[PDB]
């Protein structure tokens, strides 16, 4: 099984899947094989009836698609799609936040409020609102109504790009009209220039997808805000990951999808119900985090992370998962067809994500808390079904330093810098004992043995005293592999950045360190990096495409995943995929992604699935950066 | 070449292309069979970079999506994208015209202006705009306001859904969730729910569907609303079709693409630029039409239109054809090549729509004129070179009455009846002069022998008395066989049709008859059919899903044809489309389309290749509809 995933707990329950005959997500890969290469290589479309068109990568005809498409343009416009679509998740997930906000400071969802004050008048700040002599709530009215005003054409672009990055890459971007006009306007204008006989210079789709993939940047950056007004800004936490999580006595209930609305009321609304549960036989409700909504609640509460991505069919395999609580994206769907096997109750709440043959419980802000107790109460239930069936729980987990939010990072270096926080990381970016820094976001993905090259490429970057951060699943992998853990620091890290993170940790009173790699939370809080590295280029006097700053993606599957990397790209990174994205089929696009857009973002692909060569290349974009501006290396 | 098209100057230059090895999209479509099976029934996902994934039709596996996604997800997922592009590119058109009105009333662009002062006023009281005591600027500026908010969510639905569709229909959508919140927002909550491990019910999928394509219909209406006020309402018209309006001795300009903003400029500057294409031994300028852009030009000057949809590569092959002006949609990117072995300057104007190898224009409102002369200029150069060159132009044309807006239908018919000018047509649907009503919509698809799939349902229908109306290529294909020729009236319709088209047309003081097919304008312009069906519904006090009225996407080729033939379908119309869409691969999928939507809408998609099998399915329906008002069939 470890062909399959790298983690014990995922090849213990493929193991039980396997003899009680659940089909599991790589079986149905293995049942694809040998997947379409022209799809496989972006030789593919079907965007009219008169398709669908292949072209042959190497060969004879077909040569060009009928209406003449080229190679260049169908690649392109697959690309554009996928990151529109892309666009489209994050950003849906900001705009059900900016109406939650506003419908808790109209009055309209008491069950929701403003928690971090601090943060509303900041953004209100950033965004030019004045804050002075106003009630909070109006405030927030103003900034959920700018949040909302940036999902279309106005009188000033998207705020949620131009005032969260500095000012000297905002012209960079404004002087190649990369700066979105509206995150829905982008997604349609894509979906517009994509359609048969429209745009066909794959130049001009490519700049249309960097200026949509900052509509995603946007939609991130919007959902972190709001979900940090709304719930509180993360600080470091103390938990735990992997499926030992779960507990046989307890009734279970997984948080799985996106949206904190949800998960942060399941949260509270449990404890309330211990009594209940116990009542029922349990030791109480255990709320547990799969995927992005579980690294939402993983940040804010420490609720533990059960699994994520790709495995997460396995939470119910153990057959003590007593319910798992939907919003949207990055479901399997097969969850409501093993339920019927496992017993588990998938319940889903958001009315356009629904999955024939899970229960669907409508939830509405405004009646939020009884909505979360019809849930919990389906939970309780199917936990009493379950008094005396054994259940197969692997006794494994780690031990989880999460919470670093960019404020907590800033408040950690202030220990040793009151006034002049980021200047002890400039300081030992450029003594060497930091080297640079990486991000690892995004997914995993069936065709690469899970968490494999998350984990191949941490390792080798830590010993080289790469400064990790990580997001979503790609935290999702570390932390199951004991990246967060500070009592593997020893064994994971180079000496200079054990330094580090031993100064800093000692500062903060911990007696140790910081973890080796630091969790900066769910996919939108990408955003979260993205505004220490803004800081730190703004710090420095230089633009992000001089820092010694890389990111990957190195199990990249979803839409929102492609469209991460080209805005992190765009913002001027060097981004590793470890995935094919389907561009192999056109050179010419590749020799864009890879390497001319770096004369017009700065940032590019560094596209490659070998992860020993992958950390490589990352260590050589890191080190090249480190040249340029005058450092050793 | 008869297999190819029906259209006889098109066989011609299929001939001269042929022997000067000039590649077409007929030899492009040979090229690419057989086409592939899992596309073209709609079993195949690359919504992630797990994909693609592809589903049997029927045998082994693969039986499922790797993550999940069954058959009815994966195909229901796929028309709801094509749906969503389709309501992109129309409502990219209707946000162009806005802005353009906006500027136009703001002084920001002088070459355009308020033409039809009665349909802005119009349009002010439907949407609830006051006019007394303002000016026409200031209504003008608060209805291209009202345009610009329907593409987001505000505090009222589309208007252009809500106030152009009777009250009883608006409510049947509303008890379903069907009326879009905001044109942009619908297209990205598709690309949202549709993205991976998101939205996994068919049922629901296609209610979003439905919903997205009504955002489409609210594009069309909106475009034809907007293009009216600026560009005048159409009248009845009289010209030409076919290639045949190519002039040898003439510098030969198509506008090609969509919209009027741009072609309606090219049609005024050349006349003004007489002399000086006279000064280069040319007799002038002829602007001829293409595709949409050329019915909008058609509709309101009279502009003859020269081809349309799959052959338009063929007005090129003349070697006539001096310069073709592109906007966007539905240009074959093959023209660019083309276009070096003709001679041909091809021009874009829109920054989102390049083709490589075309001579980029910028067109902008505030210099439009400017433009359209840098723009002429190069089509007199052109013309220049290739004086002593012959050319091919076949000599087929054919005689066009058109700009039958709904408007102009109402005044024909107030001839007959000043104050109920819609109850003549009633009486004669009544005493079975006229069966029902059929709009042809959309494309050609070189996959059906161009037009026979529109001439042979249009010739069963107008025998069996039913009054046709069309648009786009439909009206196209049906102006290039003379269906728009009132002397064809006595070969092609019923006495029963013949008698109303006459007595219409004595009444008007023709001396003769309506023509046989009533031409409605641009796809856009299909809104026009709505307005006229939902004024034939208010009069009659009935829903739409009572009348006899019915549409057929003959030939359907682009998204925008999908999400037309959807809208239709949510609208109440029984709609037939004469190609397969990608749904042969979900029987649950097809039976919601062609059946339990009947439940939800009263519309429903009758999918069927065969045109004589299509046209007396579309008479079934028809006269089912007849039998349900009590009426004899
Ligand atoms: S848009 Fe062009 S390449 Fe794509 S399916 Fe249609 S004809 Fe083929
Ligand atoms: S979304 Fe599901 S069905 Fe589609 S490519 Fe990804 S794994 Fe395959
Ligand atoms: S031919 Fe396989 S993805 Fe289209
Ligand atoms: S397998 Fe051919 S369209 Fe994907």
């Amino acid at each position: 099984q470890n062909l399959k995933s790298t983690d014990r707990a995922v090849q213990q329950m493929l193991d039980k899947a396997k003899r009680e005959g659940i089909q599991t997500v790589w079986d149905r890969y293995e049942a694809m094989k040998p997947q379409c290469g022209f799809g496989e290589t972006g030789l593919c479309c079907r965007h009219c009836l008169q398709g669908p068109c292949r072209i042959n990568p190497f060969g004879d005809e077909p040569k060009v698609g009928i209406c003449g498409a080229t190679a260049e343009v169908i690649v392109a416009r697959g690309l554009d799609r996928s990151i529109a679509a892309g666009a489209a998740g994050h950003s849906g997930h900001a705009k059900h936040l900016a109406h939650t906000l506003k419908k808790a400071v109209q009055g309209k969802a008491a069950s929701y409020m403003i928690k971090d004050r601090t943060k509303l008048h900041s953004i209100a700040k950033r965004l030019g609102i004045p804050t002075e002599g106003q009630k909070d709530e109006d405030i927030a009215l103003e900034v959920a109504k700018a949040a909302l005003a940036d999902f279309h054409e106005k009188d000033t672009p998207v705020l949620w790009v131009t005032t969260v990055l500095p000012p000297s890459r905002v012209k960079v971007l404004s002087a190649h009209g990369l700066i979105p006009a509206g995150i829905d306007h982008e997604i349609a204008e894509i979906m517009h220039r994509t359609s048969m006989g429209c745009d066909a210079d794959a130049q001009n789709l490519l700049l249309g997808g960097l200026r949509c993939s900052l509509a995603d940047l946007a939609g991130c950056y919007m959902g972190t805000d709001l979900a940090d007004i709304l719930f509180g800004t993360p600080a470091p936490v103390v938990t735990e990951s992997n499926l030992g999580v779960l507990k046989a006595d307890a009734v279970n209930v997984a948080v799985h999808g996106h949206n904190p609305v949800l998960s942060d009321i399941i949260v509270s609304v449990s404890k309330e119900m211990e009594n209940e549960a116990r009542a029922a036989g349990a030791t109480g409700i255990n709320v547990v985090g799969i995927c992005c909504t579980g690294n939402e609640v993983l940040m804010r509460h420490g609720i533990p992370a059960c699994t994520h991505s790709v495995s997460q069919e396995m939470a119910m395999i153990t057959g003590a998962l007593d319910a798992m609580i939907l919003d949207y994206q990055c479901i399997q769907p097969s969850v409501a067809t093993i339920a019927e096997c496992t017993g588990t109750t998938v319940i889903t709440t958001m009315e356009m994500s629904k999955i024939t043959g899970a229960t669907h419980v409508n939830f509405a802000e405004e009646a939020a808390v009884e909505n979360a107790k019809q849930i919990l109460r389906l939970a309780i239930d199917t936990f009493k079904r379950r008094k005396g069936k054994p259940v197969e729980i692997p006794n494994i987990k780690t031990k989880v330093v999460a919470g670093f939010s960019t404020e907590a990072i800033i408040n950690a270096l202030s220990k040793l810098n009151a006034n002049d926080p980021l200047k002890p990381l400039i300081d030992n970016v450029v003594n060497g004992n930091i080297r640079g820094v990486c991000l690892f976001a995004g997914c995993n993905n069936v065709k690469v043995p899970q968490d494999q090259n998350f984990t191949t490429i941490a390792r080798k970057l830590l010993k080289q005293n790469v400064l990790v951060v990580a997001t979503g699943c790609g935290a999702g992998a570390l932390m199951r592999h004991g990246f967060m853990d500070p009592a593997n620091v020893d064994e994971l890290c180079g000496d200079g950045l054990k330094a580090v993170l031993t100064a800093i940790g000692e500062a903060n009173g911990l007696g140790g360190p910081l973890p080796p790699v630091l969790h900066m939370g769910s996919c939108v809080d990408n955003s979260r990096a993205v505004a220490l590295v803004a800081a730190l280029a703004n710090r420095l006097g230089v633009d992000l495409d001089r820092l010694p700053v890389v990111a990957s993606a190195a199990e990249a599957m979803h839409e929102k995943a492609v469209a991460i990397g080209t805005w992190a790209v765009t913002i001027g990174l060097p981004t590793h995929i470890g995935v094919l994205p389907p561009i192999t089929g056109s050179l010419p696009v590749t020799q864009i992604l890879t390497s001319s857009v770096k004369d017009i973002t700065g940032g590019y692909f560094i596209v490659e699935l070998d992860p020993e060569t992958a950390a490589d290349k990352l260590l050589a974009a890191i080190n090249e950066r480190r040249a340029g501006l005058g450092l050793p290396w």
